[PDB]
């Protein structure tokens, strides 16, 4: 691994478990056993480490978000979209809790987030719009489905925070929370497996 | 006004206006024009200015979320519900900010606001229950009522933060999004009201 890619992944872990706010480039390179003189080379200060560290989440989660068009929607596709977005939300958990701070102290995050959150929203969409297409859920007018799709990321973002508030795989139980949003519009066919799936993951 | 007060005043609004991770006793004793020691007085650190201040939001919350049990819920009622949360959660912005710090920099904190979070929870499972027996909403099983009241606190208490990334009166259009959630459970009686009282509100 280059030294490079050890500065990334290491200031991860340290955000991570500490906290951007407590972290600083001198801790990093510490950690790390390299010169703040190395660390410089690589990166002239810490919202250039963050930027990266968000680009790599960025390329993750549109990997995982790359809709496929050619066939329809399954109840396995659902479940991997959800689990892999909450597995991503833990492994960056650094980035939604200094969220404010960091889109402030950086207007190409800011503007590079504001951008991949329309991405996320419109895979939402489009999940649903082919959930509807596959006859899992009842199809919705534009603005209900648009609504919809903003509470599920709503809900998704902020479980983490409500985990911390009210006491890694204790984690994923907050897709019970979002397959609630869907409860009542779930087809007679479905209706029987997608509550049963719902069931598997409950706190 | 007291001293005290203006302390608790003042510190609230750099914290909301600045972040709270920005300001230390020192700038709180400058804006106000008192010695370091005059504020020490007063409060010996930041964590109890900060307890002290949740402890009024605290105090105002629960007044609001005081439910009457001697007559049935009204829609206006659901409305001051609704609207008088969101006007605390700008007020006292600065607390959801920084959360997860302030929960783990104080004990205290992290007791009374879990034990909070349980109290608003109750108060929106009663809420429903009250919609449920007026004829607002259709009645629902214990589980998926607690599930849809978690859903509420988790749209509610996320919707500023979802602001800053999307781009005072700007912040209440976040009731259009909670009452998505009752859309599909509205009974046949009050459908077309709910509905037109929910349009008032979009973004």
């Amino acid at each position: 691994m280059k030294t490079r890619d050890k500065i990334l992944l290491s200031s991860l872990e340290l955000f991570n478990d500490k906290g951007e706010r407590n972290i600083t480039t001198n801790h990093i390179a510490a950690h790390l056993a390299i010169s703040p003189g190395n660390l410089y080379y690589h990166f002239r200060n810490k919202s250039d480490i963050i930027y990266e560290i968000f680009q790599e989440y960025e390329k993750l989660v549109d990997y995982y978000l790359d809709i496929p068009e050619d066939r329809p929607i399954t109840l396995e596709d659902m479940t991997f979209y959800l689990e892999s977005v909450f597995d991503g939300l833990w492994s960056y958990r650094f980035f939604h809790r200094d969220l404010e701070y960091l889109l402030d102290s950086d207007p190409r995050l800011r503007q590079d987030y504001r951008e991949f959150t329309n991405r996320c929203l419109a895979a939402i969409n489009r999940i649903f719009a082919k959930l509807a297409d596959a006859g899992i859920i009842q199809p919705q007018p534009e603005d209900l489905r648009s609504a919809m799709s903003l509470n599920v990321w709503l809900v998704i973002t902020n479980w983490m925070a409500f985990l911390k508030t009210a006491h890694l795989t204790e984690l994923k139980q907050g897709i019970y929370q979002v397959l609630t949003l869907e409860v009542p519009y779930l087809t007679p066919e479905y209706r029987e497996r997608v509550l049963a799936l719902r069931e598997k993951y409950r706190p």
